[PDB]
DNA sequence: AAAAAAAAAAAAAAAAAAAAAAAAAAAAAAAAAAAAAAAAAAAAAAAAA
């Protein structure tokens, strides 16, 4: 449910780290699970407890 | 000479079998549906006119 600005937003906060967002057999960004988990863990976007 | 008694006979009654008829069951189809398998059109990503 993130809008394609807001999950840019979250890779320009994320990646510039030490994460790579690791690609499978083409260039198409293959985020795995807990990668994904970390991006929107610390995207911004409040759980729905932490909220 | 005639009567009665005795003996060798047809007709009716009872039981079983073979013809046929109807219904049901096994089967043996030609047709359809559902599921499965082998290709395809908009969106997405990175390096470069």
């Amino acid at each position: 449910g993130l809008t394609r600005r807001k999950l840019d937003e979250a890779i320009a906060k994320m990646e510039e780290a030490g994460h790579q967002f690791t690609k499978n057999n083409a260039n198409h960004y293959s985020i795995s699970l807990s990668e994904a988990h970390m991006l929107m863990d610390a995207a911004g976007v409040p759980k729905f407890h932490e909220r």
